[PDB]
Order: structure tokens, then C-alpha cells, then sequence
């Protein structure tokens, strides 16, 4: 059967975990996720992360969906590729009002490291130390 | 420093997203909610939840609250009393349209198991197969 390591286990979790939170958008849990997202991020991933949600930027989900759209995220497969780094597929839809639900795929790539301490507050929603010390993310490309 | 094993890490964090999910409201966030709580709960527990979530429930905070008040949840402590069971104190807050937030605290009792074994797509969010066997919560007393 299908084993893994509870480490492995608690790994895949916490970085799709990170990339919902990060890649999901609800007016609603944005103070939530952006804490979440911020707190388990090295200075470069946190400050890209921040500066790209946060106002003024034109493009941030807060400014262009607002309080009137969402967008969901849901898995498709993780995978490893080298210790410390993992490639995350997920679907990403669009929902706002008076439209179908618009629908894209994409795959984060994440690369972590494991500290041996954080404060309590942390330790509650981060059980395994992860921390995101590089992300970047692509959407499929379309042909016709 | 203070030391934990990484199962008891799992444990905690995973028994107050629990409590967290189960305990908090808001519209948007009610059906991922409603699913993860059910998926880790035992038989009784998923009933007694899915019973006072759902409409027809008067008394339900989708019925009560529904889009105009949401319910936020703050950890205060978490406490092993016996080998599977765990005592969780946190605050709850009232957010309603056009009052001041209204606060009290809390007690969850929460026993739980281990099973060994999860499909895939719930591994994925209980990465240390945990299931709530028991679940009993209680609101402080007020006198005056």
C-alpha cells in the first residue's frame, strides 16, 4: 500500500496548505491567509508575497475582486523533485458575480527549510517548521 | 527551551484547525469548513455536527448569522488530560452588523484516535490521521 513517513506526510500538508492560502482569494479570510502566508515565508518570499497582495497594487486580488469575487484552489498532485523542493499542480477558479466560474491550471514550485524552533503561536499551525525560502508560480499556457 | 515531539505538534495543531473549524463561521468559509470537520470525525460526532450545522436548525449560525455576522475563534491553551483526549480553552467572538464584538470563553473536550490509513485527499489535510471519537464543548458560566 501506498506508505509515507508522517514527516513527509506533515510536509505536503503545511506547502499545500501554503500555496491554498496563498493562491485562494476571499475578502473574508484575506487578513487570515496574508498573516499565515507572511509568517511561514523567508524575508525575499514574504516581502514578494506582501507587495504584490497588499495596496496599492493595481493587480492585487483585494483591489480587483474585492469584496465581489474569490478565487478557489483545489490540488491535483504533489511532487518532489529534489530534497527541499516541491512541485504542487492545483486547478485555480475565478468566481464573481453574473459570470460561469472561470477555471485555469498551474504549478507552484516551492522550495522549504525546516526550523528547529518557533514561537508557540507558530508552532500551533506550523507543526513541522517549514519555511518557504523560494515561490514562484505559472499558469498553463493557452493555445486557441 | 521547551521541547515537543513532532506527533505532539501534529496533535495540537491538528485538534485546534478542528476546534478552529468547527467552532468559527462566516458564509464563505462555511462549506470548506463543514467538510474538513466532518472528514475528521468518527460516526456520532460527524452527526451531531452536521445536525445543528445544517438547516432546517433554527439555531444554526448559518440560519442566525448567515451573511451578516461571522464567529472568530482565538486559541487560549491547550491540555493532554489523558492519553487521547485534550482540553482546548479559547475565546469566541461575535462579529454582527452595527454592534460591538461580543466575547466569551470556552472549553472543548476532545478525544481522538489514530487510523493508520487515509485516501490520498484527505492525508493531504490530516497528515497525522487523526479522527475525533468524542467532542463536548462548553461555554463559560456569567453571573451578573
Amino acid at each position: 500500500g501506498p506508505h509515507m513517513t508522517q514527516e513527509e506526510a506533515v510536509v505536503n500538508a503545511s506547502l499545500w496548505e501554503y500555496v491554498r492560502l496563498r493562491e485562494s482569494y476571499d475578502a473574508d479570510t484575506a487578513q487570515y491567509a496574508y498573516d499565515l502566508v507572511s509568517n511561514f515565508s523567508a524575508p525575499m518570499v514574504r516581502q514578494n508575497y506582501q507587495q504584490f497582495f497588499n495596496y496599492p497594487n493595481p493587480t492585487s486580488p483585494q483591489v480587483i475582486l474585492g469584496k465581489h469575487g474569490r478565487l478557489e484552489v483545489e490540488h491535483i498532485a504533489s511532487n518532489d523533485v529534489t530534497p527541499g523542493v516541491q512541485q504542487i499542480r492545483y486547478k485555480r477558479t475565478l468566481i464573481v458575480d453574473g459570470k460561469m466560474p472561470m477555471a485555469s491550471t498551474w504549478t507552484a514550485t516551492v522550495r522549504y527549510e525546516k526550523v528547529t524552533s518557533l514561537p508557540g503561536r507558530l508552532r500551533l499551525t506550523n507543526p513541522g517548521g517549514l519555511v518557504v525560502t523560494s515561490y514562484q508560480t505559472s499558469e498553463d499556457t493557452v493555445s486557441n
